[PDB]
């Protein structure tokens, strides 16, 4: 079990390239099973999840390999089934019902189970489907859906905004008979990404990135070459990185509009930033960053995925700002741990009050989740002395090889395996 040990304080500059984002590549691998022709899906992180989701669509009877692209070969599924010990780790294994049941007319998911009456993601997709068509059964464990034909489109309206949904009922909408239009759709740009991948398979989609998607039913899709978009997150914790320690970073293979509200948020800081079609610069001038106001909100406004950063960032800076957390409740596990040290703040219901200090102290802290956690390893960087992050398995889930990255921009850090 690893964790980093990071001897600060270090100046974070230089460049960095963006990994493709995870939660593009989830969905468009499975959008993959709509696919009569080969298709190489290029920019694919190399993380956990996506080994899941290759031994997944394996199973299924589809061709796949890997290198920093993913070839796959869905001419071929012969098994309508994704099993329990293929999906227990992975909740995004519920993608692969829609293009089963559309493409095939069958397709059946493993439900692990476990969440509240009322607190089940799987309720969206059942709720699309069924609208869609197909007849859902619970049974032996499974989510089973089935249907006589062709899914039929139809006009949908979703009364939360589900990322997960707004894609099952988007990817299986392509194949459907007719015209399909989501009504509060999920805006995010990992949508954006997917349906853009459909509509080069051949699909007809309209809206994507608004609250309404349209999608046109079509015969079939076919197959090509399609590169994932850059880790939005990734790069605003890069970004953050330069901000907090007055170094000047270059985020290659990056996709400035996708973080409109972050930059915006940044510029209020003090950072000098250019942009590019693939790039985005972020100087600091040696300067400390000035304290903001921050407020989580849906995409396009500031993504609570960037809020731990943020607290960094203004626990570190000149004055004093507020987070405030709109989306997700209690995602404060890291204040205690900046306060440790050094950090000022105070938490109060929804949101952390901010009073920055020049400088940080190194200490043992504990991962307890992805952003707060990859916010400690930073944190370390530009503290002073020695702090070694626990739990880092968390990071691990959702960042490549984050240290080899933050080595390059200066940082003195070692993952420390224990043997």
């Amino acid at each position: 079990m690893d964790k980093f040990r990071v001897q600060g304080p270090t100046r974070l500059q230089g460049e960095v390239t963006i990994s493709g984002a995870k939660n593009a590549a989830l969905p468009i691998l499975f959008a993959a099973l709509l696919a009569e022709e080969p298709v190489e899906i290029q920019n694919v992180p190399k993380l956990k999840d996506i080994d899941t989701t290759m031994k997944l669509l394996t199973q299924l009877g589809t061709k796949v390999e890997r290198x920093g692209s993913v070839w796959i070969d869905a001419s071929n599924v012969n098994n309508f089934s994704a099993p329990y010990d293929l999906v227990k780790t992975m909740r995004a294994s519920i993608w692969a019902l829609g293009p089963l049941v559309a493409r095939f007319g069958q397709g059946q998911v493993s439900l692990p189970g476990g969440d509240a009456i009322g607190a089940a993601p799987v309720d969206l997709h059942i709720f699309g489907l069924e609208k869609l068509g197909a007849e859902i059964k619970l049974e032996e464990g499974y989510v089973k859906a089935s249907v006589n034909g062709r899914l039929k489109g139809a006009h949908i309206v979703m009364d939360k905004v589900s990322v997960g949904a707004t894609v099952t009922i988007m990817s299986a909408a392509t194949l459907a008979e007719g015209t399909t239009i989501i009504e509060n759709a999920a805006r995010e740009p990992e949508i954006v990404d997917t349906a853009n991948f459909l509509v080069a398979l051949g699909a007809k989609i309209s809206g994507q990135g608004t609250d309404r998607i349209t999608i046109e039913g079509v015969e079939r899709l076919g197959g090509g070459v399609y590169r994932v978009l850059p880790d939005r997150i990734e790069t605003g914790t890069f970004l953050v990185a330069a901000a907090i320690s007055g170094g000047k970073i270059v985020c290659r293979n990056a996709q400035p509009d996708t973080l409109d509200a972050v930059l915006a948020k940044l510029r209020e800081a003090g950072a000098d930033i250019e942009t590019g079609e693939d790039w985005i610069s972020l100087d600091m001038h040696g300067k400390r960053p000035k304290a903001v106001t921050v407020r989580t909100a849906p995409h396009p406004a500031f993504p609570t995925d960037m809020q731990a950063q943020f607290t960094l960032l203004n626990l570190v800076a000149e004055g004093t700002g507020v987070i405030t957390e709109t989306i997700f409740e209690n995602a404060f596990m890291h204040v205690p741990e900046l306060i440790r040290m050094g950090a000022h703040a105070e938490i109060e219901s929804n949101t952390v009050i901010c009073h920055g200090v020049e400088k940080l102290s190194g200490a043992q802290v504990m991962a307890t989740k992805l952003r707060a956690s990859a916010s400690l390893v930073l944190a370390g960087c530009i503290a002073e002395g020695t702090t070694v992050v626990d739990r880092i398995y968390h990071i691990d889930r959702g960042y490549e090889r984050i240290e080899d990255k933050l080595r390059a921009l200066g940082a003195n850090i070692e993952r420390v395996k224990g043997e």
